[PDB]
């Protein structure tokens, strides 16, 4: 099963840019949301769930068929509150019809993260909306209270390997846990809508106290008020593990270039580019464009 990178009909990268700026330019604007952490977690956490549906034995699920707009799909439970990412992109999809699902969906992901101050994501266009019955199942993304082992198992179902699954989990620095949402509740760190590599340092630096929450389900709290989930701790209970979150606890830089490649990779995990597809794009910030 193969699904082949279709550039959108007659558009180049200054088209996408103006996607980009749209969703920049609302970001901005709707600053209120979760008491004031914003959207942009909520849109990279939407833009990793579309993805995350991935098999890599027979290319179903993934963000190429944008299937997240369908019932099933948007109706998971692992899915709950992305509704919300969704409904702020609609307006974004009216004002550029001409863009896909699956593209606007990982855009806004990539957005996020470089108007939160992470580091430059390149992105490709060309995934093409595919039909209902092309909607995976239910039971695809990860459960919270298991452990490395379950970890490392999960993500090679996406062909990512342990320094791929740290760099990637280092998003948790964004955002935060709802009880509503997914039985778990609380923020990762201090400054949760700004892209830096905190979830490495609080992991290592505070003194985590195993506790059951509200929803009876066990996580780790800090005095400081923060929160890891089983899996979080997991990376520093696991020795290969923990090696590379001290090196992202301690290089920033190094963090920012491994997300970043590792970021593209599972955005794109299913779609096949044609050696004639245009180049990865490069989008700027609404800052390094004076808007
Ligand atoms: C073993 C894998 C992971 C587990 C079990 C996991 C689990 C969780 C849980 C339970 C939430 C809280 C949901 C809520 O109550 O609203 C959450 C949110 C979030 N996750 Fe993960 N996740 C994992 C990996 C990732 C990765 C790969 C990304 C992205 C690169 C990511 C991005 C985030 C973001 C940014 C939030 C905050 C969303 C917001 O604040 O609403 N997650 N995750």
């Amino acid at each position: 099963l193969v699904h082949v990178a279709s550039v959108e009909k007659g558009r180049s990268y200054e088209d996408f840019q103006k996607v980009y700026n749209a969703i920049a330019l609302k970001l901005r604007e709707d600053d209120e949301y979760d008491n004031y952490i914003g959207y942009g977690p909520v849109l990279v956490a939407l833009a990793w769930h579309i993805s995350g549906t991935w098999d890599k034995h027979d290319n179903t699920g993934g963000s190429y068929g944008g299937t997240y707009r369908f019932k099933k799909e948007f109706n998971d439970p692992s899915n709950a509150g992305l509704q919300n990412g969704f409904k702020f992109l609609e307006p974004i999809h009216k004002e550029f019809p001409w863009i896909s699902s699956g593209d606007l969906f990982s855009l806004g992901g990539v957005t996020a993260v470089q108007e939160m101050q992470g580091p430059k994501i390149p992105w490709r266009c060309g995934r093409v909306d595919t039909p209902e019955d092309t909607t995976p199942d239910n039971g695809r993304l990860p459960d919270a209270d298991k452990d490395a082992g379950y970890v490392r198992t999960f993500f090679q179902r996406l062909n990512m390997n342990d320094r791929e699954v740290v760099a990637l989990m280092g998003a948790h620095a964004l955002g935060k846990t709802h009880l509503k949402n997914s039985g778990y509740e609380g923020p990762w760190g201090a400054a949760n809508n700004v892209f830096t590599n905190e979830f490495y340092l609080n992991l290592l630096n505070e003194d985590w106290k195993l506790e059951k929450n509200d929803a009876n389900n066990e996580q780790w709290d800090s005095k400081s008020g923060y929160m890891m989930l089983p899996t979080d701790y997991s990376l520093i209970q696991d020795p290969k593990y923990l090696s590379i979150v001290k090196e992202y606890a301690n290089d920033q830089d190094k963090f920012f270039k491994d997300f970043s490649k590792a970021f593209e990779k599972l955005l794109e995990n299913g779609i096949t580019f044609p050696k004639d597809a245009p180049s990865p794009f490069i989008f700027k910030t609404l800052e390094e464009q004076g808007l």
